[PDB]
């Protein structure tokens, strides 16, 4: 299958997954520094004011998009009772690193600076899964540098480092959906050169993690990325940031996308909904 | 310190803790097969009908009680929006095994048979922490044997087997609050003879776990009981029961009791609240 064929397959497979009703949906265009960034705004069924979660889909920086991630963002919106804004950041290999990062940060900054459009008086969080978790994490680092004060970051099995050494990478690098071969190939599509392996915007574990927002970090037992997720939680904790780091057992990378039929995914979405309701609303 | 003093220190420290408002509290006395069993019934602030969680406190079969667990049970009640019934089962060494089990199951049967008293139309679940998670699990096994249909079981770092072999026992058996010496001492207070190590009512891992209620099993990373909790989840899964097994990283046995200070305990209570709202209310 071509990259285009796989991008299409993601959208097709999404139509098998039920889309929860939400309050109201709007498609908007965010004026970025390098491009106009499509985003989809989901309102919950409750009355505002709201907190706002800026969400970055996963897909190895190459795949996925607002449509294929529409069922998951509806479910998150209903769970957190919060406005969710799903960002269509530029993809590789058409747009190399750091295009995804530039778009992700530009979208966050715009949302932070325009939160009243969404009645977003209870503050802004970031979240994402896999490569999207990488972008949420990097966006939070970049926000600190610009004095943008986020409430929370939700990192769902994030990619946080180039890795040739964790035990989970070797234990779980074949047979569990996301393989070594995929991880290598995505990296080749996304990065410009070996030097980018020194860049915190690709490997956020490299950054100084002091003063970042408090985090929920979800890892999966049978996931080659498990150990590096835990490492990111640990380095946050060592840096004085509050982190709830939870390993969901018996599940594989991606499991939250498969919530309709992997019940642990549904429960993960319930946990995400709880922490954001707590941080935004005191509930 | 005598048993009395150890109990009183526990009650002392729990006295300090702000208690969340709930809807309504009723103390009741359940006519048990061997004793009168005090229970405390917590109503949420929502209106009914309800699900009902029958909850067994931890404390190594020797300590804890309704009063000392009152702050936790209030928090759980508000999180699950469900009627919570905290059971004052008989303690060891005064009452040896299987007294705690007899009381825990007698209470559950009585609640099940009297569900209308609590407006409990959405069914009955069991839950507990530590020794209380042991009692919840054993109660669910005994319920199946007598055709009592429970909705769910919430096992919070349960004790499920006598253990001289798990890696977590050796890695975490000192320095993390619950020690080998404590495990030994509680078992000595509770059990009558070595024969009781063969009894599934002490080590529920021995039972046939087919057809038991779906479960949420929470384990703690730095807990000597971590691996045996995971084993219980995995044995349930092998036996066709749906289980969400979540390891909370960076925390120790008992962490949910410390929710006012350890934010991961609060988030665990959120998760417990979610799964029970889901199973009772579809929410």
């Amino acid at each position: 299958a071509s990259v285009e064929e796989i991008r299409s397959l993601f959208k097709q497979f999404s139509s098998l997954t039920p889309r929860e009703e939400v309050g109201k949906i709007e498609d908007i265009t965010i004026p970025g520094s390098e491009t106009n960034i499509k985003a989809r705004v989901y309102y919950p069924k409750t009355q505002g004011p709201y907190g706002v979660l800026v969400y970055y889909h996963g897909g190895g920086f190459v795949l996925g998009d607002i449509e294929s991630y529409d069922p998951l963002c509806r479910a998150i919106t209903n769970s957190c009772q919060c406005v969710t804004i799903s960002v269509d950041y530029r993809l590789a290999p058409e747009n190399k690193f750091p295009a995804a990062v530039v778009d992700s940060f530009d979208a966050l900054k715009w949302v932070y600076n325009n939160s009243e459009k969404f009645n977003g008086k209870y503050g802004i969080a970031v979240g994402g899964d896999s490569a999207g978790g990488n972008l949420a994490a990097v966006t939070a680092i970049l926000s600190k540098k610009e004095n943008i004060k986020l409430k929370y970051q939700v990192l769902i099995y994030p990619a946080v480092s180039f890795d040739l050494i964790t035990k989970s990478l070797y234990d779980n690098g074949e047979g569990f959906f996301l393989t070594r071969e995929h991880i290598d190939w995505f990296g080749q599509q996304y990065l410009r050169s070996f030097a980018d392996l020194l860049d915190f915007r690709f490997s956020p574990i490299l950054a100084d993690l002091n003063d970042l927002p408090p985090a929920l970090i979800i890892t999966a037992e049978h996931d080659p990325l498990r150990d590096q997720g835990e490492a990111y939680a640990n380095k946050l904790l060592q840096s004085g940031v509050q982190v709830t780091s939870v390993g969901f057992n018996n599940v594989i990378h991606g499991f939250v996308s498969f919530f309709p039929f992997i019940e642990q995914g549904r429960d993960a979405i319930g946990l995400i909904g709880y922490v954001l309701r707590k941080v935004f609303y005191g509930k």
